[PDB]
């Protein structure tokens, strides 16, 4: 019982994952081969790339014209028999051992956020790289040994040189070390790396506005490989299943209809090993789009404080995110209002930036241009829409800090705006109270007229 449409239909998509899977890690090789500490990101996705494409470069066109099509005569002698088990072997755990490295990076990123930074470095990484492939190499010497050409009929035909029991080890443990093992950590891994991230998620409330970069990126990680291993499992586990079948429901037993099943079953099952492949240049976009925007946002922390006005414009304008924070939950307007750039903050503010901000202390980007004393930077804020009574965690609004350093200008435009000038704090003192205590008499002379205007107007 023969149908040629299965080849045909399995040829065409076999040739569609190759023309594109090669192609795709091809230059997925030659882009990073050109071109800071997330390097390392490039290290791993390099040994994908090239596991994925020595698979479809070498593993799929010997497949697709000794297994699938052409049988009884086998074109690519004892060596090429023997070699193409070895290198599918080689690059089967180089993928599944290169899947778990990324989960177990990305753990220690969660989990030891501190460790990480001091533990993880490039030489480090590339050593780690090196040890992949040379342990899967050694891994899969026994397919040299186990596999070789045999004569059937010239039929002669790449089956197993060794017996059942031999050959039910090698595959039993294959499987073990090159999916279950990986597979088991890379999830579990992922699934605590997602619980311990969520605590930090979550610890951020109300404190500050804004989350940190970091936790956003590391978020848009877990996302990422979370479709790794769901990836992974999906493509690879129809192949192991039917090697393990292959040995275990091999007792004279199967009928024609065994051996029909595993001739689809096993265009399927490759199939979609190839498909593991085709796909990695996707994760690589997805890895490169997160570092990438992870970097601006970065850069634009550092630029906006920086006060390099040119940079920020540049930055915004590639899609950098205006709403960015740093560990401390300082936004980049923070920054801009701190050091005092008013060019920027005016950028910062029309692409979009949160106005109403509040950091770890609760400090607006308003808050840090009184505390300093910038009257330009102060009108603009409240143009846009700066709250005037905004309180940090000690309860010191803008104007308590504009007359905690006397800045007589900027007290009275927050007076115009509506600022509330019998205002307490925690310690009870007002923004009188302070002026009386700095000595700014003027500013002091200033708010006693204020909040006597407004008893006038109870009356």
């Amino acid at each position: 019982n023969t149908d040629i449409y299965s080849k045909v239909l399995v040829t065409a998509i076999y040739l569609a994952l190759f023309v594109v899977g090669t192609v795709g890690n091809g230059v997925t090789l030659f882009t990073l081969a050109r071109k800071s500490l997330q390097s390392r990101v490039d290290y791993y996705l390099g040994s994908l790339a090239l596991s994925d494409l020595l698979i479809l470069l070498f593993a799929l066109p010997v497949d697709l014209y000794n297994f699938i099509w052409v049988h009884h005569p086998w074109a690519f002698g004892d060596a090429g028999c023997k070699g193409y088990y070895f290198l599918r072997e080689a690059c089967t755990y180089a993928t599944a051992l290169n899947v778990v490295s990324l989960s177990v990076e990305l753990y220690l990123a969660i989990c030891h956020p501190f460790k990480a930074k001091t533990l993880m470095s490039r030489s480090r990484t590339k050593k780690f790289i090196s040890a992949i492939w040379l342990a899967s190499a050694l891994l899969a010497i026994p397919m040299l040994f186990t596999m070789g050409l045999q004569n059937l009929s010239g039929g002669l035909v790449c089956t197993p040189i060794v017996d059942t029991a031999t050959l039910r080890v090698v595959i039993q443990l294959n499987t073990f070390m090159s999916f279950l093992f990986p597979m088991l950590v890379a999830s579990i891994l992922n699934t605590v790396a997602a619980r311990r991230l969520t605590v930090m998620v979550h610890q951020a409330a109300f404190n500050m506005t804004i989350e940190p970069g970091r936790v956003q990126a590391l978020r848009r990680g877990v996302l990422v490989l979370r479709a790794v291993v769901i990836a992974f499992v999906v493509c690879w586990l129809p192949y192991h299943v039917r090697r393990l079948m292959f040995v275990y429901i091999s007792d004279e037993q199967w009928t024609t209809a065994l051996f029909d099943f595993y001739h689809y079953f096993y265009m399927l099952s490759n199939a979609l090993v190839y498909v593991s492949a085709a796909i990695n240049p996707i994760l690589y976009n997805l890895a490169e789009d997160l570092v990438e925007d992870w970097e601006k946002a970065r850069k634009l922390l550092e630029a906006a404080r920086k006060g390099q006005d040119d940079e920020v414009r540049i930055l915004l304008a590639n899609g950098a995110d205006v709403n960015t924070a740093d560990e401390t939950g300082f936004t980049p307007l923070h920054l801009a209002a701190w050091e005092g750039h008013l060019g920027i903050v005016e950028v910062l503010l029309k692409n979009g930036a949160d106005v109403n901000a509040n950091d770890e202390r609760g400090h607006t980007p308003l808050h840090l241009a009184a505390y300093t004393g910038h009257l330009e930077i102060v009108e603009v804020l409240l143009k846009n829409g700066a709250g005037v009574n905004a309180t940090d965690v000690i309860g010191t609004a803008p104007l308590h800090l504009a007359a905690m350093w006397g800045h007589l200008e900027i007290v009275e435009v927050l007076l115009k705006n509506g600022a509330d000038v019998n205002a307490q704090d925690k310690f009870g003192k007002t923004p009188f109270d302070l002026a009386i205590d700095n000595g700014n008499e003027d500013i002091a002379e200033v708010l006693q007229k204020a909040a006597t205007r407004e008893l006038e107007v109870l009356f």
